[PDB]
Order: C-alpha cells, then structure tokens, then sequence
C-alpha cells in the first residue's frame, strides 16, 4: 500500500522493487520494506527535480549520504562477514556503483571467483585514467 503512491508516476517494473528487497522485512518496524525506507519522501516540488528524495549513483549526493541509508538497516560488522571490502568503500564509493536492487537479481550475488577479482581491476582502472571519474555516480559495471 505504502508504495501504491509511488507507483502512480513511476512504472511498476523497472521503477518497482523487483530483487530481494522486495520479499524482505524492514527491521526497523516489522513492515514490509517500501520505497520511503531507501529513498526518503517526495516534496511538493518533486517534479522539477529538487534534493527530496535519496538518488543512488547519480551525481546528486556525496558517497557518505547514499550509503548511510543503507546504514539505517545494515551492520557494517555483518558487511565485512560477507565480503571483506565493504568497509574501505563504506565512505569511498556509492554501494549502487557495484550493487544493483531494483531488477529481479543482484549482479554481485552471482559473480564468478574471477568476476569478483575483475570488479576491482576495471574500476580502479578507470580511477587512473578517468578525469571525470565520480565515486558517487560509476556507470562502469553497469
Ligand atoms: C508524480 C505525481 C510522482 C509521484 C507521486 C512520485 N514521483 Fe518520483 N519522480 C517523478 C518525476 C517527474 C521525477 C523526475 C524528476 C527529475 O529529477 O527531473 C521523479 C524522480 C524520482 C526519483 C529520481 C530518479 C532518478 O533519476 O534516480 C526517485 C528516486 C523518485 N522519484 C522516487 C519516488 C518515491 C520514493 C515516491 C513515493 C514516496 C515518488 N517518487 C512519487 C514523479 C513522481
Ligand atoms: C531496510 C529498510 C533496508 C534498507 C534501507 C536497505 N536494506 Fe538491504 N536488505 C534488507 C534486508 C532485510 C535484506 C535481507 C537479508 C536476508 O535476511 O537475507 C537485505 C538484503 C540486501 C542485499 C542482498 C540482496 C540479494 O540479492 O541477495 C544487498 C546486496 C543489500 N541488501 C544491499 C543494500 C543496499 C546497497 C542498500 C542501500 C542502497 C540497502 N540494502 C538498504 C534491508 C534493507
Ligand atoms: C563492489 C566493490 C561492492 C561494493 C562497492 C559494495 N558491495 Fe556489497 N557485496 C559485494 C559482493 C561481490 C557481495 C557478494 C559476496 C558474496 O557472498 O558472494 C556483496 C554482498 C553484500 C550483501 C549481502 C551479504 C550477505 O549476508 O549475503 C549486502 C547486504 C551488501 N553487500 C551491502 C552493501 C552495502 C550497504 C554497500 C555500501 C556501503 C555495499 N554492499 C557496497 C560487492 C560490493
Ligand atoms: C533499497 C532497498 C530500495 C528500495 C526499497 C527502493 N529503491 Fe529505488 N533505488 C535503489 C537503488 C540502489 C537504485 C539505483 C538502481 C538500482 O536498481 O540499484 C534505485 C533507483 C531508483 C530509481 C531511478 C533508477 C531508474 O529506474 O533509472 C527510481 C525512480 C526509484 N528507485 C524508485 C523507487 C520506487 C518507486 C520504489 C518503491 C517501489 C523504490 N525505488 C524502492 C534503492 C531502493
Ligand atoms: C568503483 C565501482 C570501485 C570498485 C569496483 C572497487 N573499488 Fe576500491 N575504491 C574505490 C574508490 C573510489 C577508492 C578510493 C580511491 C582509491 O582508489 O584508493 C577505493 C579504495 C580502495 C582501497 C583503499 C583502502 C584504504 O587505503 O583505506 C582498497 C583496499 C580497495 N579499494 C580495494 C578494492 C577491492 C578489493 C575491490 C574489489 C573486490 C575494489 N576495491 C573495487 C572504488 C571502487
């Protein structure tokens, strides 16, 4: 229901909730997740494109301020169980610049042993060669 408001403007497949946070509960409330809890809340002047709303790896936000959202949920200890790098790029790049939640599979859950090494040479590449490199906004493993 929440999201039903939302889901007036913007299209139900690619603009909906479609990967694993779609079937998950916010800790935070014991609800489903809904789009406010990533993205916050439109204003009045929504439309014109105005700092409403979270954008994830868009030029919009610092680094900081996108992952901290993610933060309202996640444990940084649990992050570093995972998958070791997650804690040097806490504060350094977008989470969206590697991860992808909208479609119905997350690109990095899948990765092959090699996959998960090439992450690494192809965006540090590009640091060094990139003047316009933006670690809020990396279209490159896109
Ligand atoms: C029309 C009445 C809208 C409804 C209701 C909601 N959104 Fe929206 N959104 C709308 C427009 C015309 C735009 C483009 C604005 C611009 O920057 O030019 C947007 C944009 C967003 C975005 C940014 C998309 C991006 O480029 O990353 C997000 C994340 C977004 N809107 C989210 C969002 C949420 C969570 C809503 C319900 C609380 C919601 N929108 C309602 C139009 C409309
Ligand atoms: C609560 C409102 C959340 C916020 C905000 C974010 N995430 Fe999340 N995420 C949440 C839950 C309850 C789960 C399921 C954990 C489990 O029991 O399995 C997840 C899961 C993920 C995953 C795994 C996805 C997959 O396809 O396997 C990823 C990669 C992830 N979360 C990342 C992530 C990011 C980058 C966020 C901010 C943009 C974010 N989450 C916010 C709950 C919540
Ligand atoms: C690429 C360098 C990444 C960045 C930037 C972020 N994450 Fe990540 N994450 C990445 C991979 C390759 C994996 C899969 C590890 C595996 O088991 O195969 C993950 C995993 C997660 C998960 C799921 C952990 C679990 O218990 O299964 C979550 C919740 C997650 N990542 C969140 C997350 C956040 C919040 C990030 C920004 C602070 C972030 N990731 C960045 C690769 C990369
Ligand atoms: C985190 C668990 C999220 C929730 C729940 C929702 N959104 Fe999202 N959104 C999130 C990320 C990390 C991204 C970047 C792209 C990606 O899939 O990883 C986005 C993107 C958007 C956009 C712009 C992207 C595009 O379509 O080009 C919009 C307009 C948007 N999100 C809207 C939106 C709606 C309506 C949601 C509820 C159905 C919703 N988001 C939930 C993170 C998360
Ligand atoms: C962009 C999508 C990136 C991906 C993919 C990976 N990293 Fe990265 N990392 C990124 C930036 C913008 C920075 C800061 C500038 C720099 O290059 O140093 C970093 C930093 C690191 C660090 C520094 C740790 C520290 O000194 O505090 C390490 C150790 C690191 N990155 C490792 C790393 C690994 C192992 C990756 C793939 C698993 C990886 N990075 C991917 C941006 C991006």
């Amino acid at each position: 229901n929440p999201d039903a408001a939302c889901l007036d403007c913007h299209k139900p497949d690619t603009e909906g909730m479609h990967g694993k946070h779609a079937s998950v509960i916010n800790p935070n409330n014991k609800l489903p997740v809904t789009c406010t809890n990533c993205h916050g809340q439109p204003s009045p002047q929504h439309r014109e494109g105005v700092k409403d709303v979270m954008r994830f790896n868009e030029p919009m936000y610092k680094v900081g301020e996108q992952n901290s959202v993610c933060m309202s949920c996640h444990l940084p200890e649990q992050l570093q169980k995972a998958f070791w790098p997650h804690d040097v790029h806490v504060t350094k790049v977008a989470c969206a610049s590697c991860h992808s939640l909208h479609p119905q599979q997350d690109t990095m859950q899948t990765l092959s042993d090699k996959g998960r090494i090439k992450i690494c040479v192809d965006c540090h590449s590009d640091q060094r060669t990139n003047p316009n490199f933006n670690p809020a906004s990396v279209p490159l493993l896109k």
